[PDB]
């Protein structure tokens, strides 16, 4: 991400050059700017998506603990009618 | 992702020509197809935008469960004192 | 991301006068306006990855509700096994 920051930082220094003196090799060499620079962006892009495959992860294991919660909150039920049932015999 | 990868290679291909033999009209070309690169890296930002709410709505349900596991874990610890106690009687 | 869509829009009207009558002050107003949606798309892509630091912050709270699930299992299951101890004797 600190890669994206200075590309983009060469970006404006070719922008700078080319809006003092502009010229065709300059117009040129902004363009090549652009497209590593996109190529850059692509990149990161391509980076997030893939980190993102754990939100789906997370997803299910939250909804496993969902399933085991539930699973424990009904055995204390019954055990807690177990000694009330209990106690009273 | 491979919608944006492809309209990168296009663009290389493109800046390719432009390098070779430079023109105007390869020139604007040129911007045209950072446009439309640019609009879908745009659109894939947003797809990650709307995809990560999904990160709050694990959060809220970790919290859930949070609680719900304390109060499990307080009950267990009530019940246990019931049976030390009974075990007394 | 309603800033990079208008950024974007922008993006396009540009690029309506400049294949409408193509100017060298047209080409770079162009450029700099490429540039600019960049640094926005390159601020987005910074503040996605800095919230995505909290999939790593639930990751580690689910594995945590994992391990007291674990715990009030054991627990519980003891607990079973006591009564029916008890209940026998
Ligand atoms: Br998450
Ligand atoms: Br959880």
């Amino acid at each position: 991400t600190e890669d994206l920051k200075y590309s983009l930082e060469r970006l404006r220094e070719i922008l700078e050059r080319l809006e003092e003196n502009p010229s065709e090799k300059q117009i040129v060499e902004a363009i090549r700017a652009i497209v590593e620079n996109n190529a850059q962006i692509v990149e990161a892009i391509r980076a997030i998506v893939e980190n993102n495959a754990q939100i789906v992860e997370n997803n299910r294991a939250i909804i496993e603990n969902n399933e085991a919660i539930g699973g424990g909150t009904k055995q204390l039920e019954e055990m807690k009618k177990q000694l009330k049932d209990l106690k009273r015999s």
